[PDB]
């Protein structure tokens, strides 16, 4: 869901 950030893409 929080895939809208380079450090959150691998967190979505």
């Amino acid at each position: 869901g929080x895939x809208s950030d380079p450090r959150x893409a691998w967190r979505x």
